[PDB]
């Protein structure tokens, strides 16, 4: 019941880089208005790693207030620290999120056994809430093999995997070995191909400004209209090429600003500002997006 | 007219590791009776880098005597040396192949300008036959960017790209920037996902024993039957799982010996023999496929 | 004056994983009793990335109260977030630390410019105090090019570079490029060869249990006696080989325990515990080191 | 008897890319005049992978004719194919070389056992001449582990290891495990540090134009004069810095040409010509090298 298209919610900030509560609620409502199935909060896209636990706990709360009931809620609780991750997991259940999620602890090299204990400890604190293992090798440096995945996803309490890997052979191998596992496609650039390989849903950053397109891809593939699926994916990637140039997060925010959703499209340092030269294209994208 | 499903032809050897002509002719006929759109010969799968220019040219001649007119024929003439590649290319033209192809020169690092000159020289010796740029990072050690690809595929005489990369984001980008370029999916394990992202056909080594499934996945994606495309793809991946454990070339060769096509299923040294413990699975697969 | 051998300080924890104030002070003096030139505190070796800013700030204070004036004190203030790093920077100034240091912000990919602003900001909040750039690709995932390193170390306020890279050609290039820059050799296993390549110092985690050996390596070379510099390095590596098998940090805290310095050789989660099998070997080590 | 400083011999070609016999002999005599301990012929630097077996056997003969008895002679017989490697190993014995060498087979992935049989077979055909295992991860794509190094180095008939790796931790680990093994440092840019780490001597391409500097580094270390040892290494790295910018083989050949040792400074295709803008620095360097 938690399989589907979930947006990786961004964390709006004000001019002083503090949480822009008013913009956060507006973005959540906006995401809901696009027909998204749920919000994955406190993830990489939410700039959680340059946030304190308190701030992250705060976001979970506001979003739960604005969304609990409307759509599905998944809280990314991950931290390098197990203890910290347990701490946020508790807040997750306490605020009624439908699921908990944690990125493989990074920076320091951890054995497969240590990763399992990390997830066990967190699952424990999630007190019931199912765990969504988060695999994103490009940002974490943890390149999980098929076997390590097997070990992690078969952990009592795990109900899903956020596969942010462009290896679609592994994507189908994972589906084939775990026919009952919820598979989220992490890379928006390959959504259509991800679903075809074995993913039954997705979680992406760009869902925030065009989630209906990804939903459209699910419909077309479901309906057998491969042509339109490619048509939509092509259009998504034209947007993604741009966002990668301008900076994805700041690019997304900037677009939401012109859409009247975000007040100040700033990210937290070390993230820098959007190149002035890019605002015409972003505003334009925002323009057409309001379709 | 190069668009389609081409089998990366294996090179049968006898007990003394010399070319097994009869098995070669047998293998070519087997592929044709299988409904393949053509053959890509002298490539990685053909163990070309473990053959002499003389041996590789002899293969081109035999295959031409057996398949010219029947199916499309692409000759992989690529060597590290430009001069050797040219020699093979003139031999390709002389024997009536439909096109030539060449892996990006490896071992020694070369600049983009040097790869272009390498392809220009070969294209020149190809005297008319279109060129198939062959990108296979995993083996060559040459990781091309979207930009370099652009430059290589826009070279006069270049008519297609054999993409043996699992980066399906890049695959669609290549399709978007080059709408008319023939794009071959290189990794069999992701054929379906490849086609959907922009590939208009493919070249693979497992097409030798089950190319009909790939043609099958093509028809399915054409008739909008995603259901059948997936079913066929996962079946193929179950095979690839096995071949990857036994050794792809040797494995495929053993299955062929069992299908009564190849007299001796050996690969050339340093490639070792198939592990005894694997023969049951390969026998069963042969049996399974024969029906 | 930041030149010399500096031990990368570990932060001892009790059974509940809380900071072991007693053992911390005890460890500091032990390092001094060894004749160390200074301490690099709050870094990777300090399990800093599994601590809160509050805990990191506290450790800074403790250590200072114990060593300010006795030896050189460098404070690793690195955090992904710039604002958090700035906060820890002021605390460094506040407790009279000699220098500040910060790992290249990781996980999220940042541009050279972003990394620059990041360091400037921290240099600013350091209210003076020279900045020690910390380059450790294997943990941060940031592979700095000689050019990028050039941009970072010529930044106003930077007085040193902690090179935890095994590339000794780059090391000598850095030295040749910046004759006035302090170069700390990062990997203990190549200390000798590191100083020979151009490093005039070094910061290591194993210094905590045998800093005198590294001090002896420095002397042996300064005196033109390679023969003993090697013997020492070989010895150090015999140790490091072991520590690698057991888990560098946990292994070190264990040896320190067998040396009555640290109460409980525990690292925080997800860091697991030492292997019961590797205990005796670690005991013998602690035994030999005491001489 | 294989300990020492061996130059990795270049292969001079004429304007039509054919072997230049007169120039090959001069380069041999030239290296001998430099007081080089021996020559490593038919290696990467010799452009062997763009030559035919016939051509590589011809280079072997001529060099033997010019140097057998004068200095040590090692014949790089490596090819991907085990059979071709044996054929060349036979020429080696046939022509009086003191040893054979083979790069780890590349392009196709081979098992450790497969690599072991490759060497056994080479060694068998080497008919008595010892084997020098050649490890160069960067070009081959084969990053052997300390363990695989042990298995290969302990093979019967293996008398040395050409270590073209910048990992000086592994270098010392190899010296430690195999004290009676000849260890050739492979990267000229770290010659001083490699030796200190444990290297017995070295093999390099820049030895062709400045072997004496490397011989200097050796004597400097043997005499406990680390000061001049670095000076020499710094000078070599300034040259290497340039050679890398212009193209190492083509650069060395151009300098040699300006020293009147070789007629045409050409490398074979796909290697391109030296950029005109670089000739000034190359002529200047050749001037001082001649002094």
């Amino acid at each position: 019941n938690l399989r589907g298209v979930m947006a990786a919610l961004l964390t709006p900030f004000d001019q002083q880089q503090a949480l822009d509560k008013a913009s956060l609620r507006r973005l959540v409502q906006f995401n809901i208005q696009q027909g998204i199935d749920g919000l994955y909060v406190g993830g990489s896209t939410g700039e959680a790693f340059v946030q304190s636990l308190s701030e992250r706990a705060q976001v979970l709360e506001i979003v739960a207030e604005e969304a609990k009931g409307k759509i599905k809620l998944i809280a990314h609780v991950g931290c390098v620290s197990t203890a910290e991750s347990q701490q946020l997991a508790a807040s997750a259940k306490r605020h009624g999120f439908d699921a908990v999620s944690a990125v493989t602890p990074f920076y320091y090299p951890f054995s497969l056994e240590e990763h399992c204990d990390h997830y066990r400890a967190i699952i424990d604190s999630a007190d019931g809430l199912p765990m969504v293992v988060y695999n994103i090798p490009a940002l974490s440096g943890v390149k999980l093999t098929l076997g390590q995945i097997y070990t992690l996803v078969t952990l009592p309490g795990v109900g899903a995997l956020k596969q942010t890997s462009g290896d679609l052979y592994q994507m189908e191998q994972i589906r084939r070995e775990h026919p009952d596992l919820v598979l989220y496609n992490g890379y928006d650039e390959i959504f259509a191909s991800g679903l075809l390989a074995g993913a039954d849903g997705g979680i992406g950053s760009t869902y925030n400004i065009m989630g209906w397109r990804y939903q459209g891809i699910v419909k077309a593939l479901k309906e057998g209209d491969i042509q339109t699926a490619q048509k939509l994916q092509t259009e998504c990637n034209k947007v993604i090429d741009l966002l990668i140039k301008t900076g994805i997060f700041r690019g997304l925010k900037t677009v939401l600003h012109y859409m009247d959703v975000i007040s100040v499209p700033l990210c937290r340092k070390p993230f820098g500002p959007v190149d002035e030269k890019c605002l015409p294209e972003l505003k334009a994208l925002a323009q057409q997006l309001m379709q």
